């Protein structure tokens, strides 16, 4: 249908189907136990951010790759759920979209992965370049296929060249898996967001040595920002003034899956809303704080 | 009389495939994974409709994209669904299901939603005189012990070529269940039952059971690898050796295609060695495949 101009938020890179299922102990092998409770959750960086941008009333759109079948049945009406828009999904003819089995002990909060990734294609930049840049006012990258992002990230750069700027499409970048292949990212985008897990990988040990000691790999403008779980977080901008929110957390915390993505998708609302760096760090504190305490994303609002 | 009707569960299985059973606490990447329609009485369908016999699948499920998944897989095989007792509200239910390839072992981690079970109400609609055997799954045991008395009714006034055969299984340890030995032609124990009520092999369970079977009725035992062995009203113990595959690569439901192939051979007028020897034969085919094709 007809989607307004400069008015989508697009969220480019992973969806998983995750079945959750809570035990009372790890099970033998050759046996058959009945879980406590279980939960088919829509999982991916990308996909979480969606879900949070379209509860805080945001019209939102996911561009990744799907292949037909019934985990993408399931994940397309999850999505529709969430009212998160999937016109720019790119559907693969061959394959499987990625899901997994994962078995949480109620005993002592261990979690077993099973993964199912057959290695599906990546969204490509001639993926990219089929798409009406217009209806959207904030494109989001999560990291995954650098080389190829990269030409994506150049082709936003080169439309918001002829643009007003008041028109021109603000942009983000997740640089969250310690990849050497995705730090080439962090010269790209208005916001660049840094997970925990990179700045550990790159020998930090908080979210100032992060920001201060990657600072030098962000574009000239760009602002830095790290979450660190119960430390809160800090953003870096081209002023050099560190900024810092301490977290908002939960009386009890419950799920922390998806407390990042719900981080990253409440900043870039607050900001897409035209409110500073600091009314941003502390609103993503706030929500990621909530998400904390409520099993999934439902009741963050 | 020409389909054979099984009472029971449907569930919805999420396999994944994989080199060995995970540790606590890791992440794995599985060899292959697919949704494979499940629960015993469901399985049980799948293998009777391979084998060639009309069937028919009686259970709870509620509307949703499960529903519509295993609905479509049951009319993929052939097995009617027009007994199916639909809830308004609730999911059907649904599990992982870990499979070693190294050995064929299954971990099922089940969610049972809560779904409303068949009621004896519900049977008591169901239309017997297309029936010629119908098995009932132990889960309910005082709802089925009304429906297995409905249809011992219904063969009291019918002469012994229209009577209808009935097969009774006791898989899960549960006290409850273990009225249900009491009724039906042919009962199954599980080894699980067997080796909770203190029994280390088939004979010594058919032995301390047969007590408990109604008069005239045959007990049957599977025992993995050992094969398996049946007791009839004679006092005679059959036994039947496994037909193990060289490569055991998927174990779940082998239980259910010895039922079921129990319950074909015997619906075909075959004596009840040859019955056990088929329901090893099958079931030990299937052992060495992924899922149920191509067990014939
Ligand atoms: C600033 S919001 C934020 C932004 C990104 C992340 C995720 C990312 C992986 C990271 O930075 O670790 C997390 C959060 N926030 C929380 N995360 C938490 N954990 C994360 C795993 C830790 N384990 C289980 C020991 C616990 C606990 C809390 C707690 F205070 F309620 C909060 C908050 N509030
Ligand atoms: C006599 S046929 C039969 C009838 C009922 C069952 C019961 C079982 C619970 C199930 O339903 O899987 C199993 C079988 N048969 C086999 N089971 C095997 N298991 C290895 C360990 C697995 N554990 C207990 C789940 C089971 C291995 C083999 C092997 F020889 F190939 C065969 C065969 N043949």
């Amino acid at each position: 249908g007809l989607v307004p101009r400069g008015s989508q938020i697009l969220c480019v890179g992973l969806v998983v189907l995750d079945v959750i299922s809570l035990v009372d102990k790890y099970p033998k092998e050759d046996s058959e136990i009945r879980c406590l409770s279980q939960r088919w959750q829509r999982g991916g960086n990308a996909s979480n951010s969606c879900t949070v941008l379209s509860l805080l009333g945001a019209p939102c759109a996911f561009m990744g790759s799907m292949a037909p079948g019934h985990v993408a049945d399931f994940l397309v009406a999850d999505f529709r759920r969430r009212g998160v828009d999937v016109s720019q999904v790119a559907w693969q003819s061959k394959g499987d979209t990625p899901s997994s089995c994962c078995i949480i002990n109620n005993s002592n909060g261990n979690r077993t992965i099973v993964l199912h990734d057959t290695s599906l294609p990546d969204v490509s930049a001639t993926d990219f370049e089929k798409v009406d840049l217009t209806q959207f006012k904030w494109i989001h990258i999560e990291g995954r296929n650098a080389s190829e992002q990269v030409k994506m990230l150049q082709r936003i750069d080169a439309h918001n060249t002829r643009q007003p700027p008041e028109q021109k499409i603000r942009v983000s970048v997740e640089v969250e898996k310690p990849r050497e292949e995705l730090f080439q990212l962090f010269g790209y985008g208005d916001v660049v967001f840094v997970s925990k897990d990179v700045a550990k990988h790159l020998g930090f040990q908080s979210a100032e040595e992060a920001l201060r000691g990657l600072y030098g790999r962000v574009r000239k403008g760009a602002v830095l920002v790290c979450a660190w779980a119960e430390e809160g977080a800090d953003a870096l901008g081209p002023d050099g003034k560190l900024l810092h929110s301490d977290a908002f957390p939960p009386p009890r915390v419950v799920d922390t899956l998806g407390a990042g993505d719900t981080f990253n998708a409440s900043v870039i609302f607050s900001l897409s809303q035209g409110r500073s760096v600091q009314e941003a760090l502390r609103f993503g504190c706030q929500v990621a704080g909530k998400k904390c305490g409520l099993q999934g994303f439902d009741g963050i609002v």
